[PDB]
């Protein structure tokens, strides 16, 4: 009844020195299949810019800006985690509603599986550190 579930349960520190940055643990579930990808903010933002020019309705979504107080402060990172989570959830909400989308709700007896999502955007494909 609710075909695509997503959460961001935690964020992890990657890299060493000043090249160290945060990635977000994205847990995705479609039907009864779950997998997890690690994605930094930049990758979310590029995903949004890329997909917005292909599906105009996404422009009604507010993407979270990166915040000028303290990239060093984990409280900032935690707020960002919450916001990215809400964003992904709304992203799929819109993509389930929009008729010209490959994700649209009319495929939910048919062709919507891990595969539809993974192909829909390289953002959701299992790459290196990602896992199922």
């Amino acid at each position: 009844s609710d075909p695509i579930k997503i959460s961001i349960p935690r964020y992890v520190l990657c890299g060493q020195g000043k090249d160290a940055h945060f990635e977000f643990e994205v847990k995705i579930t479609v039907l009864d299949e779950t997998w997890t990808v690690f994605r930094r903010y930049s990758r979310f933002r590029e995903m949004h810019k890329t997909l917005k020019l292909k599906y105009a309705e996404l422009a009604a979504l507010e993407f979270p800006p990166k915040k000028l107080f303290g990239n060093k402060d984990e409280r900032v990172i935690a707020e960002r985690r919450s916001h990215l989570e809400k964003y992904l959830r709304d992203f799929f909400s819109v993509m389930l509603q929009s008729a010209t989308s490959p994700l649209h709700i009319n495929k939910v007896g048919l062709t919507l599986s891990k595969h539809t999502i993974c192909e829909f955007s390289p953002f959701f494909k299992k790459g290196v550190f990602d896992y199922s």
